[PDB]
């Protein structure tokens, strides 16, 4: 399933902000507008047993063009918070429920 980075109107949002997927489904984050963006998972807001390092971009890796993607597939059930490193403090945060 596709998650946009930036809304069409320039808002600093993941689109959608909240959604659910079955365990293992691919999640494709797709750069849209309002650059730069990236995608990390918060070590303090993922299921016990999850290693964020292997599902997170480097903070130093920034997406600056429309249509670039970052794909992950989450094996473990429960709630994950993802965020954009440059825009963390502007509210560009989202939640995925893996079921
Ligand atoms: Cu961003």
């Amino acid at each position: 399933v596709d998650v946009l980075l930036g809304a069409d109107d320039g808002s600093l949002a993941f689109v959608p902000s909240e959604f659910s997927v079955p365990a293992g489904e691919k999640i494709v984050f797709k750069n849209n507008a309002g650059f730069p963006h990236n995608v990390l998972f918060d070590e303090d807001a993922v299921p016990s047993g999850v290693d964020v390092s292997k599902i997170s971009m480097s903070e130093e890796d920034l997406l600056n063009a429309k249509g670039e993607t970052f794909e992950v597939a989450l094996s473990d059930k429960g709630e994950y918070t993802f965020y954009c490193s440059p825009h963390q403090g502007a509210g560009m945060v989202g939640k995925v429920i893996v079921n």
